[PDB]
């Protein structure tokens, strides 16, 4: 009366705290900075003389944050093409402006959307 192997899921983890036999529900998750795509969850199911899951596994896809801002006489250092967790973009002032503010900010995760740590710096005279 026990349910499939669940098997795994890349860039994610499957939870089974109480075993996989009938009954039994299997729980979905992905590593800190990914998130999940499809259903939460699986449930062992009756069909017909022998078991199976309810749902089928999930995808755990990488969150990535929007492009950073620009500033007025200032400039990112290297930019790169794609954001992801912990990720930092960091900025200097022009010849001539000095910096307020924070010199880097930081690509967050805030349910389960990719978001900048806070607000660019600022150049000044």
């Amino acid at each position: 009366k026990s349910c499939p192997n669940p098997g795994e899921i890349r860039n994610g983890q499957i939870d089974v705290p109480g075993g996989i036999l009938f009954g039994a529900t299997i729980s979905f998750s992905c590593n800190t900075g990914y998130k999940l795509f499809g259903s939460t969850s699986s449930f062992c199911l009756i069909s017909g003389s022998s078991v199976q899951w309810s749902d089928p596994l999930p995808e755990c896809r990488e969150i990535y944050c929007p492009a950073p801002p620009q500033i007025d006489n200032g400039i990112i250092q290297g930019e790169r093409d794609h954001y992801g967790y912990r990720q930092s973009v960091t900025y200097a002032c022009n010849k001539g402006f000095t910096m307020i503010g924070e010199h880097s900010i930081y690509c967050t995760v805030n349910n389960d959307e990719g978001e900048w740590s806070g607000p660019p710096p600022e150049c000044r005279g």
